[PDB]
């Protein structure tokens, strides 16, 4: 698709919510949210605050 750059750490703290790291690069899935986004790391999917990645494009 599409991409996103993580500029920021974040652990998910909930069912819904995945792990990644500064730097990663992840799939935008889902940008609907003002908040969060649903994005593909590596094999796994879920939501982050939207606000801790960038768009490239």
């Amino acid at each position: 698709k599409e991409l996103v750059l993580a500029l920021y750490d974040y652990q998910e703290k909930s069912p819904r919510e995945v792990t990644m790291k500064k730097g990663d690069i992840l799939t935008l899935l889902n940008s609907t949210n003002k908040d969060w986004w649903k994005v593909e790391v590596n094999d796994r999917q879920g939501f982050v605050p939207a606000s801790y990645v960038k768009k490239l494009d």
